[PDB]
């Protein structure tokens, strides 16, 4: 079941006054404070905004590109001041200047599970099975509340609180010869990305391609991204190892990781999987977990 | 698909000829002439000093910030080092000045697309051994897993005067694409099967290439809005409609009458609208248009030259 326990939604207004607060962003408004990380285009800063004395996170994409895009990227982006779930990282405003694109958002004091992942080695099932929960919920209410689906779920984007919340981001978005079979990825696809994102920080190894028992047991007792992706599309899907997890889980990430997307569950049939309806059972002190894994408190 | 004396011995003598350019740098090279372009680079004819070699040298201009370069420049390599009578030969590749330059094998000939101007039409037989070597030029892609990197139409099908045909170098942009979609420090992808074989070439979406470009180069026209009555016996005795008009109206096929069926039908089963029912190249390598092609004794090397001028 999913609908906004009183706690909850005690923070959600406790944001969007805060964010009533902000109004109108620009360059100079801002201050850095420290790099929170970077990837592939644009890197992220902590900042304070001054007009708000507020602490945001800012990421800075580059651009460089056509004006049409880009006034049509700012206008689009827009709509995430209607997305406000507490399971997707809170949303200020995303504006152009300098010719960089950028997005300011809640700075999460845990930063990515990928950050996370880097200090604990594995993160132990219990505190996975309340990701998934928050991922699941986050897709659903990105999915039938605005239609929107993320197309880029993984564990860099995937943040964390002190507050043991757990939120999604980074859901911004006469000669030819192509195929019409080419011509013409579901909320389906962001499952998968879940599953072997699971997969990931359960064993603490991204798992494709999988280890042989060699590698195996010095854990529980080299090749080109093209050689990978062409692995992913032909080679049968990775999986937990057994003994180690429960069935149940086992099961879960197996339902996510099906090759066929039309054999693959479905957010519905996740909802409800026997590994979380058993976690969503659970009291996890994921905070306790979380500040310990990586020295907060 | 394996066997020839000539074949093997063609390909060692060109992995001879390779290691003799050592390491390629951009002093190198005398651009001798231009030969034409893509939504790639610019390629030029030059000769490469350290060996009297001449070569073509692709220039893609991406600048490349200087901590990735050097891994994405082996990915390139491993990619591009294929050993393939039916793929162009490959030299090297390197960065200089803001600028990728792959480096291949000069195929004398130009590109299909090139001798399709100086033509106006190609002939059947011509087309059956074009036919033949791009279907063995995807099998062996397959049988490599670099498929998805591949695609087909007349500008990536070279040729040259000793008869030969090949498929040429990777688009680049693809490769870059990935790289920057994915972790490309750590190799890791979250992107789903489907998502990904689906937004890059497969050997079901070339078989479709395929066929449209023996159409189009059979009639001498881009096929895709039809000829109707009017051209179709001239010939013989908008951008986004294009796009609308490849998914909703029926293919397009060759004329009645001035192909053989065999033809007729080789063309069909590459251009069924369901990448499922369409054929493979298993199908394919073993269609009567196929084994009919290969039977025949076709002086291509003497219709080529006399096709576009040389000697
Ligand atoms: N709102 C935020 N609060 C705290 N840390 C963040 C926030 N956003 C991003 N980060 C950190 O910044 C790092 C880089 O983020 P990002 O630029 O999105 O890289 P990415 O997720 O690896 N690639 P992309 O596919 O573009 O999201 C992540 O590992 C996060 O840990
Ligand atoms: N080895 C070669 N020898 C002679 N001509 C070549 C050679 N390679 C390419 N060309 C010519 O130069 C053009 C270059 O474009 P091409 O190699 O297809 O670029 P690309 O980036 O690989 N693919 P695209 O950009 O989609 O055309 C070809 O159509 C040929 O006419
Ligand atoms: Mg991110």
């Amino acid at each position: 079941e999913l609908e906004l326990d009183e706690q909850q939604r005690k923070r959600l207004e406790a944001f969007l006054t805060q964010k009533q607060k902000v109004g109108e962003l620009k360059d100079d408004d801002f201050e850095k404070i420290s790099e929170l990380g970077a990837g592939n285009g644009g890197v992220v800063f902590k900042v304070s905004h001054k007009p708000s004395g507020l602490v945001m996170a800012r990421k800075l994409i580059h651009l460089e590109i056509k004006p049409a895009i880009r006034n049509q990227i700012i206008r689009e982006l827009q709509v995430l001041h209607e997305c406000n779930s507490p399971y997707i990282v809170g949303f200020y405003g995303a504006f152009y200047s300098d010719g960089e694109i950028s997005i300011c958002m809640e700075h999460m004091d845990g930063g990515s599970l990928d950050q996370v992942l880097k200090k604990a080695g594995r993160i132990p099932e219990q505190i996975l099975g309340k990701v998934s929960i928050a991922v699941i919920k986050g897709l659903t209410y990105l999915r039938e509340k605005h239609k929107i689906m993320h197309r880029d779920v993984k564990p860099s984007n995937i943040l964390v609180n002190s507050r043991g919340e757990i939120k999604l981001c980074d859901f911004g978005v006469t000669r030819s010869y192509m195929s019409p079979e080419r011509l013409q990825y579901s909320v389906q696809s962001d499952i998968w990305s879940m599953g072997l994102s699971l997969v990931e920080m359960a064993v603490g190894r991204y798992p494709i391609p999988p280890p042989d028992a060699k590698e195996l047991e010095l854990m529980f007792g080299p090749m080109a991204i093209f050689e990978l992706l062409d692995y992913i599309v032909n080679e049968p899907p990775p999986k937990l190892p057994s003994g180690v997890f429960s069935l149940e889980f086992q099961d879960f990430v197996n339902k996510c990781l099906i090759k066929n997307p039309a054999e693959r569950a479905d957010l519905k049939q996740l909802m409800v999987h026997a590994f979380i309806k058993r976690s969503d059972a659970e009291e996890v002190d994921f905070a306790g977990w979380l500040c310990s894994t990586i020295g907060l408190n």
